[PDB]
Parts: C-alpha cells; structure tokens; sequence
C-alpha cells in the first residue's frame, strides 16, 4: 500500500503512518536523514488538503523532525514544501521535506532503504 | 504589539492574526509576496510549540499562502521553515516563509510595508 504520486511506496519504506499522514525515506537523499511526510490522501496542491489533514501532516512532521535530527546527529533542521510546479514540485503530491542539519554540511537499494526505515521505526515505538 | 524575536512588529505591518498565530510582511522580501507566519508565542525551535500552535500556524500559513499567491500572480508557492541555526535561522522564532512563485522568476519603507499589509488584509475580510 501507500500512495505517493503516480507510484506506490512499500510499507518496508514507510517508517511512520498516522490516521491522515505517512512518512517514508528518500531513494536519493539530498543529505542523510532526508525523509518525507506526505498526506495520506493524494491531493496535488497544499490548499487542497482539508484543515484536518493539514494539522496531522504537520504535527507528524514535527515528530519525524525530532526523531530524525536526533538519529542523524543534526543540530537543527530545514523544512520545505515545494507547492506547485513553479515551486519545483515533481511528484504531484503535497509533501514536506525534512532534512537534519549539521555544521557546514546517494542512491540506495530498497533493502538499504528498508533498514533506514526500520531503524527510525524504533523511535516511534 | 506583536513579538518577533528580539523585536516587536507593528500592527501596521501585521496583515493577519489568529488565536495562536500572526502573519506579517518582510522588510527585505526575497521576492514579492514574501510574507512570514510565526507562532504568536515566541518559542525558538519548532518542537517547542504545542501541538495546537502547530496546527494554527500551518492552517493559517495555508490561507496566507492562497491569499498571497493570488494577489501577486503566482502559479504556485514555495514554503520553508528554517529551524535551528544550522538550518540558517537568524531570528530566533519559529516562523514559516511563504513566497509566491512565477515562471522562471527590495528594502522598503514602513509605509510601503503598511500598504502591502493593508492590501492583503482585504482578502481576509
Ligand atoms: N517511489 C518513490 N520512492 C522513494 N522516493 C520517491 C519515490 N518517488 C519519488 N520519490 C522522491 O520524493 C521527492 C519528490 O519531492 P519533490 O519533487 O517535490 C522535490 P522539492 O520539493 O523541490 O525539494 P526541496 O525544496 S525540499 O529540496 C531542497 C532542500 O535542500 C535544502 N537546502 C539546500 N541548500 C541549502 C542551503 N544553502 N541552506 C539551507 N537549506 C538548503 C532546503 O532547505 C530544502 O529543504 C524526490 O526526492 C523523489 O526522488
Ligand atoms: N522587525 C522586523 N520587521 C520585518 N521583518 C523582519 C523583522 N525582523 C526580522 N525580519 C525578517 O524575518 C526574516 C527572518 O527569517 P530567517 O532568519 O529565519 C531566514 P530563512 O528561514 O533561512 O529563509 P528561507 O529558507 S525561507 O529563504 C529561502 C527561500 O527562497 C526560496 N528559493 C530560493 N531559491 C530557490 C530555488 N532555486 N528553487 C526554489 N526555491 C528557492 C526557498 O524555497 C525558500 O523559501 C528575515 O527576512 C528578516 O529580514
């Protein structure tokens, strides 16, 4: 299961899932700890998600942010939603990019992704 | 009134204000329509705002996003929270940056800011 634009994302890669949201790992992480949080519903633009699915995606992000900046040794994070194609979007889903940051600071197998997912899954126990 | 890091922001510059959030204009907008949304409470890092003040700031942002991409003729927006100094933060407040975008796409007076604020204030009537 798990939708993400035109393609599905395997549970094996999903490390969090809420009532209205779900979080997963990037196949090509800009930096380590790069993880996304997208609404469960596959709406293409922000203003499309209800006001409920707007709290969940961001309350979740909140966690996913603190559970990833931790496990990757960041000292802060950078969040950024690319809404609309003039914004740079390429997957047609609303979704937040959470990246853990380090002072003056990538492709990988499904299996390696399955581990990153598995590792993180633990901080949400 | 209106706190924003070490300094206060004038109402004249605030174009929206909710129960837990407030929105205002930039003195040095990266691009036109650059406007911020910061929690009413002056907490310095994301994970510090309650789960309530996390829904408001982002439900609000939602609007402020659609009321600004509209009035500045954008075809989409770019949202991005700089959380933590390793992220680039410089004002020690949680706060979202909403910028309206246009295809392949600044200092100003309090008064000019007071107008931008005034103009926008109208879409929230
Ligand atoms: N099936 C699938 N499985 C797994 N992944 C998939 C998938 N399908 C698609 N995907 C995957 O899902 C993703 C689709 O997302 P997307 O297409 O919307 C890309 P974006 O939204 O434009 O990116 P950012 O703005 S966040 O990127 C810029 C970030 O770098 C940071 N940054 C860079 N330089 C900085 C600086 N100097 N200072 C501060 N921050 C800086 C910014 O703060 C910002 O957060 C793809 O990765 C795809 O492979
Ligand atoms: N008293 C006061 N009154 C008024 N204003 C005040 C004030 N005090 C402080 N302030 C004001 O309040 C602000 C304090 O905020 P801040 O210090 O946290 C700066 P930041 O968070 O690092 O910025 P962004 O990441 S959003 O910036 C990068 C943005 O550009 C976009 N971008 C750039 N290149 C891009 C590309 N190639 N593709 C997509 N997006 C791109 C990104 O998507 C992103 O949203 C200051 O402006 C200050 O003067």
């Amino acid at each position: 299961s798990f939708r993400f634009g035109q393609h599905l994302i395997k549970p094996s890669v999903v490390f969090l899932k809420t009532e209205l949201s779900f979080a997963l790992v990037n196949r090509k992480p800009v930096v380590p700890g790069h993880v996304l949080v997208c609404p469960l519903r596959p709406v293409e633009r922000f203003h499309d998600l209800r006001p409920d699915e707007v709290a969940d995606l961001f309350q979740t992000t909140q966690r996913v942010g603190t559970v990833v900046e931790k496990h990757f040794h960041g000292t802060s994070l950078t969040f950024s939603m690319q809404d609309g194609p003039e914004a740079g979007q390429t997957v047609k889903h609303v979704h937040v990019h959470v990246l853990p940051r380090k002072a003056g600071d990538s492709w990988r197998s499904e299996e390696e992704m399955a581990a990153e997912a598995a590792a993180l899954r633990v901080y949400f126990q």
